C-alpha cells in the first residue's frame, strides 16, 4: 500500500538553515542539485564554506550555552520534540518519500516502506533514549561519594552521504538530540534537498534555533571547515575512506576534536551448502542489488559453496536479468539510476576490470537506459580474491560470485581484508552459524538474513570500516562526555 | 589429577557459629551427621533452636549496624576478604573435598575436581562484583538532582540443602557478601560439617563477627526460626518443593520479609533425530545420574523422538550399566550412596510405583550395596507422561526415557508441568535449537549440553521451581536495597 | 491555565472489562460508587467477584499464549501501543479530570495539572522503554555460548488503592504492557470509575483482547480470588499495610506466585536549624496535606530542630489555617473531601486519639462540612514517638511535628520505625545533607523538597513499606522472567 | 607503615620485553637512565626502535590470533592472572617502591603507600571486570535473534609518561588485559626501569608470550613507530598536550587506528568564603605540590574569594615555606627533584616568566639543591588570568592564586581554558557544590577534596586534555570492539 507519489514535487527549501533561519550562502554562490533519472537540473542550492560553517558554528555554541533553553529543558522534553518531528515527518511522508526518490534516485515505493519508515522509527526509538541514559553512583575507596554525569558532548559537525539521504540523517540527529547536542550537519551535494525540508520540520517540531543547522555545500570546503574548527567539540563522517584520513588528519590539527567514522566495506554473503538455496538467492540478490547496490554494507562478495555454486548462480543470473531498471516512479522498477554521472562512470569503470580481469561476465554489463545514469543489474561468475572487483567497493549493481569448498577457507578469505563493516551466513547447521558469527572480522554479522537493522540494534565496523556504532543504545556513547563527581562525606557506610 | 585423599578426615568443627566465635547449644543439644557411605555416625553436632537462631540474628543485626567495621568497609575490601576466604579454601581443598565425601557421600574426584573447582569460582566471581554494582543518577524532570544508592537489605536468613553443602554455601555466600549483607545461615542436617569449617576460614578470613552466622539443627525449628524471627530482613530457602511455601507463608505471615525460593523440579530433556547420538547418550546419562541424581535441575524427563529411540535406549542401558558404584573414596566410583535412609527408602519406593504403573524396567532397580545408602542405576522405558515418575521429581539414580515424534508435541509435553527450573535441547539444526529454547518454560535451557553452570551464568527458574536468581550479575539484585535520593538544585542543565 | 471543569461528567462505564469486552457480574451484583462531596451515589458498578476473575484470568492466559498477537508483537509496536493510550487519554484529559474529581473527591485542578498530567508521562516514559530492556550475553567459562532473555513473567494481578485511581492504575499498566505482559487489575471500589473509562480507551487504543483485564469489586471476593488464583503468575497490590499480608500469604499458600507489596509509611520530615524557613515551612505542609492527607508517603512526621520548632510550627499552623477546603470544582478549594466516611470517621478517631495522648492540637481537629467528607486542615504539636499518631499512618489531613535536638537523634528516631517508605531533609549544609540521605532508612529520600517524583525514578520502600520499587528501570525487573541460553559452541574465542 | 628502603637497589631488567623473553635492541643500542636526586647515571637499557617494535607487533599480533592460548583464555581465567600479577607486585612492594624513587625522584614514602597501592588496587579491580563485561540481547523488530559481542580491538599500543610510571602502566594493562587485548607499551626514556621489572612478574604471573611487549627507548624512535604501525588496532597515549596531535594525525595517516588521547591541564581549585580554611589551604597546598607538580590534573589554578584571600595566601606561602625538599629517601622529604633536566631547566623558565609577567613572587622561585633537580616549592600571588603562569600548564612545585569575588564570575574565568581535566570545589554549601559541579567543564570535578582517584572511578577529560578516560567501567569503552549478531528466527516471541 503505497501512496501515488507526485514525480515532480516542488522544492521548498534550497538554502542554509540557521537559527532556525533560512539563509543564503555568504559569497551567494549556489549549485545546482540534479534528477538522476534525466541527468536534469533540479533546482539550485546554497554554497556554504568556511564562514557559513562558522556562522553556524557560532549558532550552535551559544544554544549550546548553560542556562540556554536546549541545555535546561527536561531529557523527557526533548524526546517530546524528536516525537513531533517523528510526527510531522510522518506527515509529510507521501511527499518527502517522492523528494528523496527525485534527488536520490531510489524507487518511491521503496523511499516510502523502507526509507520513511526506518526514519520515523529511528527519530521515535530515540526519543525513548532521551530521559533514560543514567549514569552511575560509585562505591569509591574511603569516606567519598562519587557519581558520573553523562553530559551532552557538545557542538558536533556531521557529514553524511547521499546513499540514503534522510535516514542518515536521521540516524545522526537521534542520538545527539535525544542526548542534549546541538549540531551543525553537512549534507551531500547530490541529495541536499530532503534534509533541508527536514529542517523546516525541525523548526516547526519546537527546537530552538541552533540547536541544528545545515550547511549545504561541498566536501573539501564545508565539510572540511567543519572537520578543522576549532570551536567543534566532535565530527562525525560518513563517506568515503579516503575524505575519511583528511577527516582525522583535520580534525587532530585542529582541536583534537572527538572523532568518529563510519567507511566503506566489501561485505563477504557466505552460503554453505546446507542452506536454503531459494532463500539465500533472494536475500543475496537483495543484500548486492538494494539501493541500487549503493550500500555501505552492500554483500558485494557472494562465496558459495562448490557443491551449489553451479546452482545458485544459475538461479542468481536468473535473479538478476529480470530485476526491473527504469523509472523510480514507477510501481515495477525495481533498480533507479546511479546517484551521479561520476559514480555511473565509475561503476562502469568497474565492470570494465571485471571482464579484462578474467572473471565470467554472466549477465548485464553496461548502460540501462539512453537517459539517467542506468547501469544494467551486472553478475561476475568465477570471481577471485586477487581481482579489482574482488577488491574494491563498487557501489553499484555489480554482484561478484566467488567458489569456496570449506568453512575455514571462507573464513580466512572472508576475513583477508581492510574492511569489516558487514557479513551473513546462510545455512541451517547451528554449529555452522555460530562458527562463522565468531570467526568473521565483522562488526555485523547476519544469520540467515541480510541488511537487517533495528533502530536498537547498532551498526559498527571492524578494520578500516571505521569506529563507533549507530542505533541502539551505543549511539549515546560517543554523543555523551562523562563526569565524575567526587565528594567528601563525613562517613561512608555500605 | 586429584592428590591422595584422606579417607578418614578429621571434623574440627561441629557447634554454633556467632560472632567469629564457637557456642554450645542453648539447650545443649546435639544430633549425629553420619557417612552414608557405611550408614555409621561421623560426629556429634550442635543442635541449635530458636534461642541460638535469636542470638544470631542479635550478634548479626549489631554487625550490621551504621558505622560499624563492616558497614564502613571499604567495597574493594570486602571482594579481598571473599578472595582471602577463596585462597583459605583453595589451601584446605584437599581437606575440604574429603569432609564434603565424607558426610554427603559423592565421589571424592567430584568434590574436588567440580564441587570445590566451582566453590572458588563462584567466591572469586562474587569478589569481583563487591565494588562493580552502581546505582544510577537520572534525569529526572524539574531542577533535580536524583541518583540511587543500592544499599544491602540487612539481615538474610539462608537455608541450604545437602546435595551441594559446600557450593550452595558458596552461591548464597556470593552474593550476600559481596553486596554487603550479614548472614545467619542454616545448614542441612545431612550435611553440616563442611560449613562449620569454612566459617572457621571465614574467621581467619578477617570477616568482621557477626557478618556470618550459622546455626546447625532442624528445618522446624531453626529453619523455622529464621522464617518466623521479626528481625530477619531476608530469608532465602532452596529445597523441597513443599517446604518453601511455608516459608513464604511463616514470612508472609511474620514481618513481611523478602523471600526468593529455588526448589525442585522434573526438567525435560529433549533429544531431536538429528543430535549426535554419542554425545546425546553421555550427556543424558549425566543429566540425569549428575551427583548420584540428587540435583534440582536433573533431567528427570528424557524424550526422545521416536526414529532414533531404540538406539538411544540400548545405548543408555549400558552406559548405565557400566556405571560405577561404590566407596566414594575409590578413584574409579562413579556413584556414591543417596544422602541418607529416608531417601534412599523414598527413592526405592519410586522405583517400586513405575514398576507397578507399567514403565519398562531396563536396568538397575533395586540395591547395589547391603551397607550404605547405596542405590542401583536405574533405566525405565516407555514412559508415559501420566505415570507419577514422569510427574513427580525423584532425586535419585533412576531415569525416565520418553518417546516422541514431533517437536510441537514435546514441546508441549514438556511444558506441560508445575515446573519449570531447567530444560535442554539436543540437535544439530539451528531453527530448531532457537525454537524450542525460546518456547520452552524453564529457567535455563541448556542447547547440546546439561548441567553447564556459569558462576557469571544466572540460575533461576520459572512456575514452582522458585522465584529470584542464583550467579551472574542478577544474584546480587536480591540481596540489594534501592534508594532514591532527589536533591533540589539551583537550575538544572543537560 | 486549566478548561473549565464540567461538574456532572456522564458516565460511560460501570461493568466488568474482559477481552475489550463489557460483562456483568456473573451473580449480577452491582454495588454503588459515592461521591465523597455530597455522599450522594453516583452510579451502580458491576460487582466481580472469584467468578469473574476466572473470566478475565482465562482470557489473560489465552492473550499470553505462545503465538498469540501479544506474544508476536513487536516491543516497538508495544510502546506505540501505549503511547496511542496515552493520546487518547490527552484527548479526554478534561473529562477523566472531572471523573476522577467525582469518584475521589481530589481537587479538579490538581487533578488535571498533575494527575493526568503524571499519568501521560508515565505512560509515555515506558513506551520509551519497550524496545530498551536488553538481555545479556555472558562470558562463562568453557565452550559455550550464554545469554539471557528477559521473557514477560505473563499473568500479572493488579489490585490498586483509591488515593490516585488514574495514576495507580498507570503506574501498574506501563511497565506491564511494556515489558509485554498481560493483565487483570482489581480496581478500588471507591474509585473504579475513571480506570474503566480507560478500559474503553485501551480498547480504542488497539491493544489485543485479553491484554487488559479489569475486574472492578471489592477486595475480600475480587481481590483475594485474584492473590489465590493458581494459574496467575504474579501479583502486584498496592494499600493497606494489613491487607499486603494477606496478600503473600494467599500467593505463597496458593501457587507460589510472584507478590509485590506497596504499603503505606509514617515518613520523617526533617527540618534543620540552618534550613530555608519560607522553603522548609511550605514543603512541610505540602507533603502531608497533598492529596487530603491520602498519600503512602505522606511526610507524617515532622521533626524540627529546637533553635527553628517555635517559629516553625507557628508557621505551620498559619498555612494550614489558612488552607481553603471545599468544592473540589472550584479554582480557589485546596482541599476536598476524604474518599469516604470509612476513611472519614477512621481520621476522625486517629483525631480524638491523637488529643487523648497528650500531643498539642493547635488547630483544626474536626469537620469541616455538614455535607461530605471534609475534614479540617489538622495540626498537632509537641508530638512523642510513643505516641499512636506518630506512629500510625492516619492519611488523613492531620499533621505531628516533633522536636529534637541533634542529627545523631533525630536520624534514629526516625529510622525508629516499623516503616521505611520515605523520608526528606531541609538544610543548606553539604555534609548534613549527605549524611542524613545516607543513614535514613527509607527507600526515597528528598532533600529541600518532598514528593519529587520522576517517572523516571523508581519507588520502593524498605522494612514493612513493601518491596519493589515503582517508576524508572528497576520497574521493569518485577514484570520480567530472566531466562537463561547456554549453548555449546564449536570453540570459544575473547 | 613503611619498611626502610633499599636506598640503592639492584636493577634486575633493562633490555626489551617480547613474547615474555628479554632482548637487546637490534642495533644492540642503549641508553643511560639517570637519577633525578643526584643526576648520575642509574644504568644501561636497550634502545628499541622501529625494528625492535614490528617484532613486539608481531609477537603481539600472534598471541592474539584466533585459537591462541590468550584468545581461547577464559574470562574468568584473565581475571586470575591480573589478580595474580597484583599478588606478585605486592611481594616485591618493598622494591619496586625504591626503584620508583630512584628513577623517578617521587619520595620512597609517597611511592610505597600511594602509588604501589594505588597500583595493586588497579590491577585487583579490572581482574574482577574480566568476566562482567556483558553484551547484550535486543528486542529487534522482525522475526529475529539479535544480539551483540564485546570482542577486544586486537593490538593495543600503550605510551606512558614519567610521572607515574608503575601506576600508568596498571591504570593501561589493567582494562586492556582483562577485556583480552595484547600489549605493545612504550615506557618513558626517563622512567622505563620499574616497568621493566614488572614485565618479569607478568611472565612469572603466567600470563602467555606476546600479550605483554615493553619497548623501551624514545618517543621519536619506538612511540612514533608504535602510532604508525600498520597492524596496531588501537593507540593510547598519555602525555605532553603537543605530542597527543601528533598521535592522532599518525594514527590518522597510518591505519586510521582507534586513537585516545590524555593531555595536560590547568585545572581550577576554587575555594568559597565558606571552606573551612584548614582543610582548603592543605588540600590546596596538596592539589599543586603533590608529586613535586607533575600531575595532569594539578590544581595549578587556585581561585579565592576576595574575602579569605588574604589569609588563604597567608597560610599558603608558609605552608610550602615549610615544605621540605631533599633526598626522596629520608623520610622527612616531602618534595624529591623534578625528574629531568629539561624538565628542570623548563620549571625554572617559567618561574622566571611569571617573574616577567608581574605576578607577585611570594616564595621560593629558585633552585633548592646544588645536586639533582631540586626546585624550590615557588608561590605566585594576584595572578591574573592572562599570564602564562594562569594559562600554561608549568608541571612544576610553582602555585599560582588568583582572587575572585562572586561565584558566576569565577565559573566562568575557570572554565576559560583549552583544558577541562579536572577541577575543585571547597564549599559548606550544598547549593553552591552542586551549581558548581554541574556548571564547572571538567571531566573530573573534586568538592572538599583533591586528587581522590578510584580504580572504580572513571578518568576523563574536557576539551584539549584528551578523548576517553581511565579506570571504572567507562574505562574498558576504548578496548572493546561490538559486534552484532542478526539472526533469522522461525516466529519471535516474547
Amino acid at each position: 500500500a503505497v501512496p501515488a507519489p507526485n514525480q515532480q514535487p516542488e522544492v521548498f527549501c534550497n538554502q542554509i538553515f540557521i537559527n532556525n533561519e533560512w539563509h543564503d550562502a555568504v559569497s551567494r554562490k549556489t549549485f545546482p542539485t540534479v534528477n538522476p533519472s534525466t541527468g536534469e537540473v533540479i533546482c539550485q542550492v546554497a554554497e556554504g564554506d568556511k564562514e557559513d560553517v562558522d556562522k553556524a558554528v557560532k549558532a550552535a555554541r551559544a544554544a549550546f550555552q548553560l542556562g540556554s533553553p536546549w541545555r535546561r529543558m527536561d531529557a523527557s522534553h526533548r524526546g517530546r520534540l524528536l516525537n513531533r518531528l517523528a510526527d510531522l515527518i510522518e506527515r509529510d511522508r507521501t511527499y518527502l518519500a517522492a523528494l528523496e526518490t527525485l534527488d536520490n534516485g531510489k524507487p518511491y515505493v521503496i523511499s516510502y516502506l523502507v526509507d520513511l519508515d526506518m526514519v520515523l522509527k529511528c527519530l521515535r526509538y530515540y526519543a525513548g533514549w532521551a530521559d533514560k541514559y543514567h549514569g552511575k553512583t560509585i562505591p569509591i575507596d574511603g569516606d567519598f561519594f562519587s557519581y558520573t554525569r553523562h553530559e551532552p558532548v557538545g557542538v558536533c559537525g556531521q557529514i553524511i552521504p547521499w546513499n540514503f539521504p534522510l535516514l542518515m540523517q536521521a540516524w545522526k540527529l537521534g542520538p545527539a538530540l535525544a542526548t542534549g547536542n546541538v549540531v551543525v550537519m553537512k549534507v551531500a551535494e547530490q541529495t541536499p534537498l530532503t534534509a533541508l525540508y527536514v529542517a523546516n520540520l525541525i523548526k516547526e517540531a519546537g527546537f530552538p534555533p541552533g540547536v541544528v543547522n545545515i550547511v549545504p555545500g561541498f566536501g573539501p570546503t564545508a565539510g572540511a571547515a567543519i572537520a578543522s574548527h576549532e570551536d567543534v567539540d566532535k565530527v562525525a563522517f560518513t563517506g568515503s575512506t579516503e575524505i575519511g584520513r583528511v577527516i582525522q588528519v583535520a580534525a587532530g590539527s585542529s582541536n583534537l576534536k572527538r572523532v568518529t567514522l563510519e567507511l566503506g566495506g566489501k561485505s563477504p554473503n557466505i552460503i554453505m551448502s546446507d542452506a536454503d538455496m531459494d532463500w539465500a538467492v533472494e536475500q543475496a540478490h537483495f543484500a548486492l542489488f538494494f539501493n541500487q547496490g549503493q550500500c555501505c554494507c552492500a554483500g558485494s562478495r557472494t562465496f558459495v559453496q562448490e557443491d551449489i555454486y553451479d546452482e545458485f548462480v544459475e538461479r542468481s543470473v536468473a535473479r538478476a536479468k529480470s530485476r526491473v531498471v527504469g523509472n523510480p516512479f514507477d510501481s515495477k522498477t525495481e533498480q533507479g539510476p546511479q546517484v551521479d554521472e561520476t559514480q555511473f562512470k565509475k561503476i562502469l569503470g568497474y565492470i570494465n576490470t571485471g571482464k579484462q580481469e578474467g572473471a565470467k561476465l554472466l549477465c548485464g554489463g553496461g548502460i540501462a537506459a539512453d537517459r539517467g545514469y542506468f547501469i544494467q543489474p551486472t553478475v561476475f561468475g568465477d570471481v577471485q580474491d586477487g581481482m579489482t572487483i574482488a577488491k574494491e567497493e563498487i557501489f553499484g549493481p555489480v554482484m561478484q560470485i566467488l567458489k569456496f569448498k570449506t568453512i575455514e577457507e571462507v573464513v580466512g578469505r572472508a576475513n583477508n581484508s581492510t574492511y569489516g563493516l558487514a557479513a551473513a551466513v546462510f545455512t541451517k547447521d547451528l554449529d555452522k552459524a555460530n562458527y562463522l558469527s565468531q570467526a568473521l572480522q565483522a562488526g555485523t554479522v547476519w544469520v540467515n538474513c541480510y541488511d537487517v537493522f533495528g533502530a536498537q540494534s547498532p551498526f559498527g565496523g571492524y578494520k578500516m570500516s571505521g569506529s563507533g556504532q549507530e542505533l541502539g543504545e551505543y549511539g549515546l556513547q560517543a554523543y555523551t562526555e562523562v563526569k565524575t563527581v567526587t565528594v567528601k562525606v563525613p562517613q561512608k557506610n555500605s
